[PDB]
């Protein structure tokens, strides 16, 4: 039967999708720091570099919890495929609007589009995958693997193709290819989905009950109150800077996880096992998502790039993705705990900070170094990613809310990214990969010699 790589049609469709959103988001993701630097050069956006560097840690840390939401809207309220849909439209408004000519003044705007299209899109497109087969197909992980093949397709390319733009044509060209690339996947969804996917998923499966409305109603408009409230509040007692509100966000985004665990802790052994799961997670997360900080800021001041954009070396972190996942498939089928994979994923991303300590160690920091030490670093770290990410799900699934809380692993990281990151600089280049280096590194021999309990749990 005619298949795509075995799998039901509708995949193909919904591949291109992930493709095309993933390229429309980590085309964005390449050069928006650098934009931020140009604005703020021009004297058009008024914050400095480590606040630059802030902001894109906070925006991931929102986009990620941003996807902790959008599954509930589409189930309970709108349909997966209409979330999907309208989520691809914000998300393609959030690029349109850095393509217009404006400055400092639209990026709110675009990273409002983005947090909320980008969580109403990601959840709901797997959601759709999932949809392709029935209960016991058996195919089912096999899919799933081509779908993130798909998405690690997109963030390969869209550095390359994005980057290049951006230096050739300008930023506003190059959002615009983001925004186009967004057009694409909808264009691919929307006719592609009528021709092979459910017409069930136009609907919320599970739609809000008729007394289900009003408590809905009533919890989220206390949320929003209760938000609003510490903003005047915090704009009364005078912390009404960015970064005050940037570490606002910052505790909400720990506050959550940390509740949760109260919640189901207070509310037994297996729970407690998982804690320290969370936190190596959220630490390997933590230095795998500064690779878009504070590794493009070394890309940028520190590494020879004359003959190439510098925003390329974004498309390492999927590249070694797709190289590796041969060999760890290859190894899952030949050959340790998840504990154990945890603690040496974390390693990995702790040596990946090691190496970057080195060329300035041995050659000072006032001159440029290799491409090839970036390379060797992200090698590193995605190798822990292979140990961690495959079975991340799996092990906090083994032990809904806490579902979520894998999910939030890398949103929590990215919280504490807009914390850490504004401590790199060209002085403390050196220390600062030193000291989280070395420091992951102990986290992961800590697991380990805890490694037997938790298995036990
Ligand atoms: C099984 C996974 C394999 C991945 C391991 C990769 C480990 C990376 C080590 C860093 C090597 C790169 C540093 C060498 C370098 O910078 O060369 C500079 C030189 O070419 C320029 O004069
Ligand atoms: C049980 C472990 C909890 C995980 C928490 C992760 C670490 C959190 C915060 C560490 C912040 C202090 C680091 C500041 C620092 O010394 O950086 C060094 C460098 O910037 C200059 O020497
Ligand atoms: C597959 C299992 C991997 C097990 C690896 C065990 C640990 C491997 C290497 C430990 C090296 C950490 C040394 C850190 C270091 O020397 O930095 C010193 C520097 O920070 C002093 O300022
Ligand atoms: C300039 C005026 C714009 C007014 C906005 C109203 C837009 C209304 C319809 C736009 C056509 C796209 C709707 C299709 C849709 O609902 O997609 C969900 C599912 O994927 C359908 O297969
Ligand atoms: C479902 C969570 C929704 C949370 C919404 C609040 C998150 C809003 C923005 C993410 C943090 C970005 C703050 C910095 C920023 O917006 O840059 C604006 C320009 O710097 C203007 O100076
Ligand atoms: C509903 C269709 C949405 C399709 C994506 C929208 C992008 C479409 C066209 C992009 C045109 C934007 C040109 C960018 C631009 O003006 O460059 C400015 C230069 O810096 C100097 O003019
Ligand atoms: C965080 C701010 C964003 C809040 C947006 C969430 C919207 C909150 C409640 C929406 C109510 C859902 C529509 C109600 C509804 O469709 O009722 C139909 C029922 O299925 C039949 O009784
Ligand atoms: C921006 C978030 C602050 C809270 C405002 C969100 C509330 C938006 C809509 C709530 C309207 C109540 C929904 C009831 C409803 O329309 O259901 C109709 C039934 O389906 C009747 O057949
Ligand atoms: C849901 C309604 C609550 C109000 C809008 C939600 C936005 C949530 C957090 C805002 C944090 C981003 C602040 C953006 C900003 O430009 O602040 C910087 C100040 O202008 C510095 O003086
Ligand atoms: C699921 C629970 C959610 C809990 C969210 C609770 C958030 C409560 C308070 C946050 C207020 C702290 C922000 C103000 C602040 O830190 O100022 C930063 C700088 O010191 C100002 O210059
Ligand atoms: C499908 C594999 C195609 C070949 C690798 C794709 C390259 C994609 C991004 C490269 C990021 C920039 C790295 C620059 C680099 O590695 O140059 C190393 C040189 O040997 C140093 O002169
Ligand atoms: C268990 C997997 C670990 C992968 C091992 C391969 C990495 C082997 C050595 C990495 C050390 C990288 C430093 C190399 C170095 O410092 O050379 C610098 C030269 O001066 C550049 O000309
Ligand atoms: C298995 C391959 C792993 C390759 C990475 C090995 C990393 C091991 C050690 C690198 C740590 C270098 C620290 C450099 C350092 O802190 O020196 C400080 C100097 O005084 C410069 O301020
Ligand atoms: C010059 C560097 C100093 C040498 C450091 C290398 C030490 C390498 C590994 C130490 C790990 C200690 C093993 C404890 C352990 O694994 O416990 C066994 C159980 O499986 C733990 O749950
Ligand atoms: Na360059």
């Amino acid at each position: 039967g005619k298949t795509f790589f075995g799998q039901p049609l509708g995949l193909s469709t919904l591949f291109m999708t992930e493709m095309w959103e993933r390229f429309s988001y980590y085309g964005m993701r390449a050069i928006l720091l650098y934009y931020m630097w140009f604005l703020i050069s021009t004297g058009d956006l008024h914050i400095t570099r480590a606040t630059a560097a802030s902001i894109m840690a906070i925006y991931a840390s929102m986009v990620y919890l941003s996807g902790t939401i959008g599954g509930f809207v589409a189930d309970r309220i709108i349909g997966a495929r209409p979330a999907v849909f309208w989520g691809g439209v914000l998300i393609m408004l959030g690029h349109i609007v850095l393509a217009l000519p404006f400055g400092a003044s639209a990026l709110f705007g675009s990273i409002i589009l983005i947090i909320i299209g980008t969580g109403f899109l990601k959840p709901n497109v797997s959601t759709l995958v999932g949809t392709l087969y029935d209960e016991h197909d058996r195919r089912r992980d096999a899919g799933f693997s081509i779908f993130v093949f798909g998405i690690n397709l997109g963030a390969f390319i869209a550095p390359l193709i994005v980057g290049a733009a951006q230096e050739a044509a300008g930023y506003h060209v190059a959002f615009s290819l983001a925004a186009i690339g967004m057009f694409i996947g909808l264009l691919v969804y929307y006719f592609g989905g009528k021709k092979t996917l459910d017409p069930h998923y136009l609907r919320p499966t599970d739609p809000l009950a008729p007394e289900e409305v009003k408590p809905l109603l009533v919890k989220v408009s206390l949320a929003v109150a209760g938000f609003i409230a510490i903003i005047v509040v915090m704009n009364l007692v005078g912390w009404n800077s960015l970064p005050a509100y940037i570490n606002l966000l910052t505790i909400v985004a720990i506050a959550i996880p940390v509740f949760y665990f109260a919640w189901m802790i207070s509310s037994h052994l297996r729970v407690v096992s998982y804690i320290p799961l969370f936190i190596a997670a959220v630490l390997f997360w933590a230095i795998e998502e500064q690779g878009s900080v504070v590794l493009a800021t070394f890309a940028a001041e520190r590494v020879d790039s004359s003959w190439f954009p510098v925003s390329w070396f974004q498309s390492l972190n999927p590249l070694f993705i797709m190289l590796y996942t041969p060999f760890f498939a290859w190894l899952w089928t030949a050959w340790p705990s998840s504990p154990t994979k945890f603690a040496v994923g974390l390693m990995f991303a702790g040596l990946s900070f090691l190496l970057m300590a080195i060329p300035g160690a041995l050659y000072g920091t006032s001159g440029k170094v290799s491409p090839l030490w970036l390379v060797g670093s992200w090698a590193l770290v995605i190798l822990g990613e292979m140990l961690i990410s495959p079975v991340g799900l799996s092990v906090t699934t083994k032990l809904s809310q806490m579902m979520s809380m894998w999910f939030l692993s890398s949103s929590v990281g990215s919280a504490l990214n807009a914390q850490l990151v504004t401590l790199y600089n060209a002085k403390s280049e050196v220390a600062y990969f030193s000291y989280f280096g070395l420091g992951s590194v102990v986290l992961g021999i800590v697991l380990v010699f805890l490694s037997k309990r938790i298995q036990g749990l």
